[PDB]
Order: C-alpha cells, then structure tokens, then sequence
C-alpha cells in the first residue's frame, strides 16, 4: 500500500537491464493510469492507459520536451480491466522501453531521450491502487 501518487527515485537515471516492476489493482470505474518516467521536467517516457477515449480503452505513449507533448503512439492491445490487479515490467533495452503487463509482452517504445542517466525519476498515478513500485538489474 502506497499512496498515488508516488515517486520512485532511479539512481542515476536508467541503463539497459533495468527492470521496473510495479503492482497494483485497478479501481472501480478507472478513467485512467500514467507512468512518468522523467528526466527532469521533461518526460522521457509517458505510458497511459485510458479507459475511456470516446467508449474505447487505449494506451496512448508519448514524450514531453520542453512543456511540449510529441507525437503520440497508440495501439490496440488493452490488457488492463477495471477493478482487477495488474503488474507492469518495463525492461529498459539499448534502443526501446520493453512493457510487459501480467506477464505478456505489451508494446516497445524507442527513446527519443538519449540521456538514459538522467531519467531519474518514475511517477505513477491515476486510478490505481497501488501496492508496489521496484526495480532491479536482470
Ligand atoms: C483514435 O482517437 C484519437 C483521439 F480521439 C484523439 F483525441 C487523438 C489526439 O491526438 N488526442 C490528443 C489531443 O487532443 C491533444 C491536444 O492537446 O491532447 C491529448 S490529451 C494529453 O495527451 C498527453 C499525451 O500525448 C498526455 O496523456 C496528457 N495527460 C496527462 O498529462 C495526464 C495523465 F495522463 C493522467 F493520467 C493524469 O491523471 C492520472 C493527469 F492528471 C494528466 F494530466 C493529456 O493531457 S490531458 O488529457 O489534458 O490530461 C490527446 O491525447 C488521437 F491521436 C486519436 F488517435
């Protein structure tokens, strides 16, 4: 039981084989969970699931430079159900962010923040109930 939202320090930043494990169960009724990894004020690496763009579940990702919002990338794969508990593995490799939940692969998202070790921080929030936030080197 952690309160939402939470901060998790990254010593250092990120570095390919870092694994990032987070647990949590969905609430009732969920609108909507993020994932900030950040480099300061910019967001390296935004992962968003919504539970209701216009009646349709989708995870939208994206990066936040300078107050701005990229191009976002969206696809379909929605593994997330409101009130059910879910974990999250994102393995930092060389070129993409790797997202696993429950297990299955999710999608990959390339850095476009180069500077790996200044990524030191991961916020989590939204409608969650969170019950763990780790990581480790694999
Ligand atoms: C298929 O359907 C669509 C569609 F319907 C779209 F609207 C779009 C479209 O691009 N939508 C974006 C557009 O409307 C843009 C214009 O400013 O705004 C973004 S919203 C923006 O999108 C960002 C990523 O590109 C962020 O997700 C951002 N959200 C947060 O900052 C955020 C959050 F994610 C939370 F979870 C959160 O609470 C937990 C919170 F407080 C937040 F502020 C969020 O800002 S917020 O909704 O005002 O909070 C839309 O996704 C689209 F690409 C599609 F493909």
């Amino acid at each position: 039981a952690l309160i939402v939202p939470y901060n998790l320090p990254l010593p250092g930043g990120v570095v390919p084989r870092m694994l990032i494990t987070i647990l949590g169960t969905v609430k009732p009724n969920a609108n909507r969970i993020a994932l900030d990894f950040q480099r300061g004020n910019d967001v390296a690496f935004h992962f968003n699931p919504r539970f209701n763009e216009n009646n349709r579940r989708v995870i939208v990702c994206n990066t936040k430079l300078d107050n701005n919002w990229g191009r976002e990338e969206r696809q379909s794969v929605f593994p997330f159900e409101s009130g059910k508990p879910f974990k999250i593995q994102v393995l930092v490799e060389p070129d993409h962010f790797k997202v696993a939940v429950n297990d299955a692969h999710l999608l990959q998202y390339n850095h476009r923040v180069k500077k790996l070790n200044e990524i030191s921080k991961l916020g989590i929030s939204g409608d969650i109930d969170l019950t763990s936030a780790s990581y480790t080197m694999i």
